[PDB]
């Protein structure tokens, strides 16, 4: 019984982060087979941030620029390439602790574990959520750029994230593998507002079936709606449109508990008209939208 | 920016975990140099659970009537023997992943990190506290027993809990990895209930402050307390006692930040009588005790082990 936030376990990343450091600018490193990813914006002064021209910068280096250390060991930068906002260092020894991996294109409202790391050494693991608006709300300070965020299915990481910046408001930007932001940011100091934040309205309804799977029903009660009603309602509170495909997909959690879906929502448009009256759900006392309907059934079944 | 509950990094307990069958029981290992320890109660059958005599128990169990496995690699079991409530397997191969470790206990009121495992194989990390019941507010599914909780200094990894049980009220306890039982609980299938939990106060006051770092400043006022004046609300509202050593702890916090302990307290105190209802401080609307004041700074400071 209980429900943590749970992040996957972190050993598998650990063994692949490096430092990277370009002038004055040291940050962090993933070191898989004989290549090193990290942000581009490495090679940035910070007389550059504001309108860096990436390609000029970087026809301007040479490998022996690039200092990469991974822990002792400093590793030998044989060529470079960019590819979008990520570079690519090629190292002259693969990294023997490379795991099964690939890289993966999240959509808003999945789940991911972040590694902080700083100077190529871990700090800590927490579990995050691509927001609808693309941003990630993270605990990072300066030198954090290149910590990854990943999922591990079995025994293959799949890599989703690379941090490149906080911005203003506190929140968190970054890339896919291949270097392709998630949202309308861009790799250079200028404004740049992050769209509205929204609720994750499925995963929402899917740490309420995580809720009565623990036993507790409280909150449910006799409505029910249609699709359209309730994303009339919800979209007032905030909350992302709910699809069809969203229905579908929570359909396995509600046959296991015996909920409609429709219900359930029925269940969410109170509780968002009520609040909890005193009460807690899964020990908060806010509706959690940072759990997946695959999260619930993984921890609970 | 931004403050997440953060477990340390799992790379070198991953490394120790081990898969333990002792008939139809099946649970975790951790595997350190020539010995494997977890629960003693994986020597018993339901009917044993009942009322167990472990010595008598174990006096039957031989050598072989335990099957240990790392990954897929086959361990043999080569002599056993109990500390108190957990049970040390020796086998013939040490684990080459061994790292700096020592056994250390815990106070209600500390994190630590867990590192979930079924049939011998981690499937989650997450940041926990013991509680003042010494209970810890796990997610544990059958088969984690023998799970372990730890912390990490620079490259040493301090184990400090290992998984016994689920309390029906769906909360864990377990034993240090001495087997000593963190609270009033023995490993019995038997009437158990912890008592009366409590909010850690000191741990409250540091996530305070660390909304403050992160810009949430709201709840600050003028005011100034004392400890006599605070801990009768803190009793009230089933809040642990604040110590003089608690503020101490909280010393480095009070200049970083401009905000003194008592100041925090008597935030503390305005927002316990008050309230929140459904407003936030750091992404909650309830008061967070599982960041110690270690925690915060560690965080706050970006300390990389
Ligand atoms: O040596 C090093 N130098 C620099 C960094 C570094 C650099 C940035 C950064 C990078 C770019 Cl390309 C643009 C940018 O602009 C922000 C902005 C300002 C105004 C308006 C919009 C925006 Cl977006 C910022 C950063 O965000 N972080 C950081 C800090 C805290 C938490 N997480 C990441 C660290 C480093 O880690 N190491």
């Amino acid at each position: 019984s209980g429900f943590r936030k749970m992040a996957f376990p972190s050993g598998k990343v650990e063994g692949c982060m490096v430092q990277v450091t370009c002038g004055t600018t040291t940050l962090n490193g993933l070191w898989l087979d004989d290549v090193v990813y990290c942000p581009r914006h490495v090679i940035c002064t910070s007389e550059d941030m504001l309108n860096p021209n990436y390609e000029d910068l970087l026809i301007r280096k040479s490998n022996h620029n690039f200092l990469v250390q991974a822990g002792n060991v400093q590793l030998r930068v044989i060529g470079h390439s960019m590819q979008n906002c990520v570079l690519k260092l090629k190292v002259d020894t693969a990294n023997p602790k490379t795991p099964k991996y690939k890289f993966v294109r999240i959509q808003p409202g999945q789940t991911f574990s972040v590694l902080a790391c700083y100077n190529g050494s871990p700090s800590g693991v927490y579990q995050c959520a691509m927001r609808p608006n693309f941003t990630i709300k993270g605990s990072f300070l300066n030198g954090s750029c290149g910590s990854v965020g990943f999922n591990i299915d079995y025994d293959c990481v799949s890599f989703c994230y690379m941090h490149h910046m906080e911005l203003p408001t506190g929140v968190h930007a970054g890339t896919d593998l291949e270097g392709n932001f998630y949202g309308p940011f861009v790799d250079r100091q200028t404004a740049q507002a992050a769209g509205t934040d929204t609720t994750i309205t499925v995963n929402v309804l899917a740490w309420l079936y995580a809720a009565v799977i623990n036993g507790d029903r409280w909150f449910l009660n006799r409505f029910t709606t249609t699709l359209n009603d309730f994303n009339l309602v919800a979209m007032k509170y905030n909350y992302e449109p709910l699809t069809q495909d969203h229905v579908d997909i929570l359909g396995p959690l509600s046959a296991q508990t015996g909920i409609a879906v429709l219900d359930m929502c029925a269940s969410l448009k109170e509780l968002l008209q009520n609040g909890m009256n005193g009460r807690t759900i899964l020990g908060s006392a806010l509706l959690e939208d940072e759990f997946t309907p695959f999260d619930v059934v993984r921890q609970c079944s």
